[PDB]
């Protein structure tokens, strides 16, 4: 119909920009005892207009360099009591300082530094990297909308060697999977939960409590464990534990990426392999994901 | 144009890489796991597969994988070191066309889960706090040598570290510093030579404790490091002083500088409060120390 | 005054210092375990005290016979397993037993060696700290096992002080940052009901923790600012490195070594000649337990 | 009634007992300890302190202690034998009134601690596996004689022992036995006479090796003992064959019989499995052997 499209022909469905992987360590000294919080911050903005795209005019653009500067200044002046409070302080600063900001999102993850110990005695200033699951949070706010905070844990890899099966599934001409009532259940978990606009609690304490719920629901009691009839059922058991034990959690998303461990057939090698040697299949891999919300929280919107 | 008689075969080696498996063991309802990654390489007495297209002497890399899995099944894995020994011994004593065998093993760092200080019978969590590995090798008619190690071990102290009194030249702009963050990623490897009259797990743990303690110093005051290099030496001398089984120790320290961000132009003072890691480029230092007694004793 | 005015707070009886050697032979090679056993009972009634009625009393002679028969029939893999077997035997054999406690200590026989070769059947007494254990059970309550080391005498010649202590008008002790630290230790630890480990292995591991924490590393040692702090270092080492230990009790009986004033004798004594003071002597004692374990009891 | 005229002084002797001290020596960071118990006794050339109440010639026992401590400080202690020699020589050269001096010394058995085969610079553990002692004595204008020994040495073998073919009378109920536990606590003491041209520590260790090897026999099979008395002879003949410095050797063996408990009345057979030691009463035997040449040469 026409030889080109012009602004009049097209709708801007989304415009977003920001600064990614702002890495720094906040050091706090109480005499000779040293405290560290090392983080990675992503902060993204949507502006009220798109002249920098549509017209080649930068008048309203806050440089991403400025976004980095603000994150480092706020760390210096405010410290970091929790990554959640820091994500909140960043979002509130952008919304209050810059009228051209329609929307702000701050994602933060912690570098998993632990204090070193010598026969139970905490070291004043020495640390070791211990990645047993990465702590993150995310704060976002629309102009004239609520400031919403999420916390989570990712790269969390749990494995139980029994009390796991997958049976009674749908069968068809392309379904060769045998029924199994014993197998290794190996999952890499991404867990993310919403507090909504709630802030009246200790962020670090509540995060720890959720992490506990995830490990406990996954494992079952330490003397006997608990049967899992699917990866999916195990995801629901985790979500329902967190919701049952942590009232501040309004919505919870859990993604389980599984690895199957095959009992190697050793008959041609002159052996019987009685669930002794198991080879992980890393690709392809199965995943399942569910998001559960409290009826009260969702209806209250 | 060029023929077999103009060229010398300096080296021929082949193997199977990244053989991954979990060895499961049950004592009633209590389950135990060892998950490993194994490389095994061979040198053969002839090179006909390369020079002539004749495979008669070649043990398939598929067979190397089958043997590793069969040995894990029949022998179990008490320690990765004993399993590395078992694999090298099997190749040496089974195949007369093997001139040399090398097995590398690394553990997947599964930890048993705890609820209220009670250990879980069959539930585990992945906790990398430094990757345990080992390596066994042997030439025909030569010692079976065992090495153990820890890698991807990232240690950081926020004080008791400087670098001063260095060599000055026209291209040297580095300031002298007596307070900086010391952050290093360590690769540590040590040889037991032929000795195996000790508990591999116990001695591996002891060397690890030596590394952490020599790095950190005492927990109430720490200990001043005047260079990355001096910290490497304190680790090595601590291990050799406390672990006679260690004959030779190699330590590599890959460091990250943490820069106190100049916040002047932002109207801020930064008194060592906000520090930015420089990941690339990065400094390295490496040292191998050996006991004179062990070195001289090799005829 | 009458039985009606009087409460029986406690009644207990038993057989003490039951001494025997259990000999085991694998062809030419002999193995020994020589022990001393005490076994005490509390009965469900006190008719022997209150009425002169012995109908419920198991003779202490029978307690000895039972200890000797079980050693014969069961052998002794570990003193802890033997103590368990004796408590279990009393609880299943005699319903009038309300409570049983068995204490066992090992006679410290070591196999003799000649130029590195172990002797098939010859031993030497080597007391380097006496191994003991204790098992006890109430009727329908848990069987609890403790192991320990006593008469363990350790000494370091430096890396010991006592400074910054409370001063008053009767305090003449000077501040010291260098002294001999000499202690006789009693150490006892509870496994609770946990029994799924090698008793000998774990005992050896706790012993090594005690010596290493007392001494510090062999190339430099470790400063002790008090006997009390050294007790704490030993306990925290054991608890940090041995998960099976739930509760640990350490008693340190110290001996002061005085640098003799030889000025009157025309001599300077630069910490060269030291005289030990055996009485009076100082003691300190601490019991630490895992919070998780102590909560799980209540 | 009776006066000095009617009575003869057969013997007078006095001294200081249990003088305890530690001698500490430092080579850089490395500490060396020798802790000893010293007894020093004198006979004087007169007895006026007893007979007349005149103390003019008495050296206070407090002075004997001061001299032992002063000599430890000034000389150090290379060996307890050299220290005992130095004490006797001091009393003889210093005091006109000394007719006779005897010095007895025993070592406190401190052993350096080891961690994973590494010797600790300054930490020790008490390990009493046979107490080292010595004794020096001298009459005025007579030879200074030195003895060394080992006591409280407890050895046990579980077979290769019997006692048969002994004298029988109407009061003899002991059965012939060809297979018993041989358990002895040994006191061994030997004389070097006046010879001192050797390493005292070296030679003491050699004698101790000889006692353990002769008691035990070879590690692969042992050696049959037909009595305690013949084991004492084997020990002595082994020392005299292998250690030419030893002129005279005394060995005292205090034995403990281990009874195979008769368990027929308890429904059991006891096939040398459970044995009970008899600590009292107890048998002893003692022999002193000397080289003909040294006994003639007196
Ligand atoms: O638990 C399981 N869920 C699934 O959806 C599935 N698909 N293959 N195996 C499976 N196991
Ligand atoms: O400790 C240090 N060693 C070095 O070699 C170096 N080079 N730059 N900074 C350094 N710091
Ligand atoms: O370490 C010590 N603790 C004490 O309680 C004490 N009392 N005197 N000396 C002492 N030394
Ligand atoms: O060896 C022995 N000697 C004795 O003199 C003796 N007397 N009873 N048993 C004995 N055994
Ligand atoms: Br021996
Ligand atoms: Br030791
Ligand atoms: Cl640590
Ligand atoms: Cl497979
Ligand atoms: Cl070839
Ligand atoms: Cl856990
Ligand atoms: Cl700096
Ligand atoms: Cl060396
Ligand atoms: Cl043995
Ligand atoms: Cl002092
Ligand atoms: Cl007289
Ligand atoms: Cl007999
Ligand atoms: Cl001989």
């Amino acid at each position: 119909s026409m030889s080109q499209v012009t602004i009049k022909d097209i709708e801007v469905l989304n415009c977003e920009y920001g600064k990614n992987t702002i890495k720094f360590l906040r050091l706090h000294r109480e005499g000779k005892k040293h405290f560290v919080k090392e983080v990675e911050v992503c902060t993204h903005l949507r502006l009220t207009s798109a002249h920098e795209y549509l017209d080649g005019n930068n008048s309203f653009v806050i440089p991403t360099d400025t976004i980095k500067n603000i994150v480092l200044v706020l760390a210096k002046k405010n410290g970091i009591s929790s990554i959640e409070q820091f994500a909140i302080d960043i979002c509130k600063h952008f919304m209050t300082t810059f009228c051209q900001v329609a929307y702000v999102k701050t994602y933060i993850q912690e570098v998993p530094w632990q204090r070193q110990y010598q026969n139970g005695v905490p070291h004043i200033h020495s640390f070791i990297l211990v990645p047993d699951g990465i702590r993150f949070c995310e704060a976002e706010q629309c102009r004239n909308g609520p400031l919403v905070v999420c916390a989570g844990i990712k790269d969390l890899k749990l494995m139980k060697t029994t009390q796991s099966g997958f049976e009674g599934f749908y069968r068809n001409e392309h379904t060769t999977l045998p029924e199994r009532n014993d197998r290794i259940l190996c999952g890499e978990f991404f867990c993310k939960w919403s507090y909504g606009e709630c802030r009246d609690f200790d962020f670090d304490c509540i995060w720890s409590k959720v992490r506990e719920c995830i490990l406990e629901a996954f494992s079952g009691p330490p003397d006997c464990g608990e049967y899992s009839p699917s990866y999916q059922r195990t995801v629901n058991c985790i979500q329902m534990c967190v919701l049952s034990r942590v009232p501040q959690v309004q919505v919870i998303e859990v993604i389980l990426n599984n690895n199957f461990y095959n009992v190697v057939d050793m008959k041609a090698l002159g052996c019987t392999n009685d669930k002794e040697v198991l080879v992980p299949v890393e690709t392809p891999y199965g995943s399942c994901a569910c998001t559960l919300g409290r009826k009260k929280y969702l209806e209250a919107q």
